[PDB]
């Protein structure tokens, strides 16, 4: 039995589009799609007031799609789950910086995060790489001088995520930038032929931050969307993909997997655990992480006993389920920090 996976680059608010072209696929083929993964840009303005945090150039300056979705006016066909990239409504992505369905069907992975769904875990890491930034906290609520900043991926995430294999492997795993190198593990010529631009960063081109991650997990597969255009390479056992934008014909692609079990989106164990155990440099909602503490120090802590405690606790409280909740997403940034706050003392630590 297999799934089909709908991967996508950057979607830009061309969410009909999008949803047209995947239609096309299903009646163009008689396959079925489980569900789509986005690997950013996602541009998921509510609102005029929205558009003060969208870090593009003022031509760029659109609501696009998205509203129409937020609005009802437009349904989402398919679970859609994606991470951000640097053209984004930040301030949304903020508030939900833990994840967050940002209507129906469509599920941010938040900052950072692990997943599961049909018998996959898929982990995400939201937006690119400045090393100007990789160090600063996030400070809440938004606030629209920091249109600049919030897209910029901070290196705490190689911390929270470094441990996610122990247990199992990886399938997916998601970024906007590159993973930093890996445009020299496929036919570079080639693309340099089609991106003579991409030619002078030579193999620094890419997050180093996506580059750790990569290395240190080693998923099945990396997709990632910032560039507009399509690539393969492999490195070791991971299949990277890379895919161009909406409206050209290198943006969709289509992974076909085994389908062990059909299972509903679930938060994955494990990053729940993590999640849990580093709220102590979480507790300032205003600043945010406080890096005084050490990531690893805290996650050290995790045990056994421990894990299974948190998982029990986070079912009776938020249920393993990741499920659709339309409060604002404001509501749902303190929502969750509660309840995280909440099974972490709990614990007793
Ligand atoms: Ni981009």
């Amino acid at each position: 039995q297999i799934q089909h996976i709908a991967i996508v680059g950057s979607v830009h608010g061309k969410y009909r589009e999008m949803y047209r072209q995947l239609s096309e696929y299903e009646k163009s083929t008689g396959k079925e799609i489980s569900f789509v993964i986005c690997t950013g840009d996602m541009q998921t303005l509510r609102y005029e007031a929205d558009l003060v945090y969208l870090k593009v150039p003022p031509k760029y300056k659109q609501m696009g799609d998205f509203h129409l979705y937020y609005e009802g006016k437009e349904k989402a066909p398919y679970l859609t789950l994606f991470i951000g990239g640097n053209h984004e409504s930040s301030n949304v992505l903020l508030h939900l910086y833990n994840g967050g369905f940002v209507c129906f069907n469509m599920y941010y992975l938040g900052v950072c995060s692990c997943i599961n769904i049909n018998g996959l875990r898929i982990v995400g890491v939201s937006g690119i790489y400045k090393s100007f930034d990789e160090k600063k906290p996030y400070t809440y609520p938004p606030s629209p001088n920091d249109v600049v900043s919030l897209f910029h991926t901070r290196n705490y995430v190689i911390q929270m995520l470094s441990n996610l294999s122990q247990s199992s492997q990886i399938d997916i795993s998601l970024s906007h930038d590159w993973p930093q190198g890996i445009v020299m593990k496929g036919n570079y010529k080639q693309l340099y032929r089609f991106q003579p631009g991409f030619k002078k960063d030579g193999a620094s081109l890419g997050s180093p931050i996506n580059k750790v991650i990569l290395n240190t997990l080693k998923p099945k597969y990396w997709i990632s969307g910032h560039m507009h255009c399509e690539y393969h390479a492999e490195e070791g056992p991971t299949h990277f993909i890379a895919l161009g934008k909406i409206g050209y014909k290198n943006a969709i692609s289509y992974l076909d997997l085994p389908l062990k079990q059909k299972t509903d989106l679930e938060y994955d164990k494990d990053w729940v655990c993590n999640l849990i155990m580093t709220w102590p440099a979480f507790s300032n909602k205003a600043q945010f992480p406080d890096l005084s503490y050490s990531i690893s120090e805290l996650l050290s802590k995790r045990t056994k006993e421990l894990d299974k405690k948190i998982i029990e606790l986070w079912e009776k409280y938020i249920g393993l389920k990741i499920i659709y909740d339309s409060d604002t997403f404001d509501i749902q940034f303190t929502s969750r920090r509660f309840y995280i706050e909440k099974i972490y003392n709990e614990l007793n630590i």
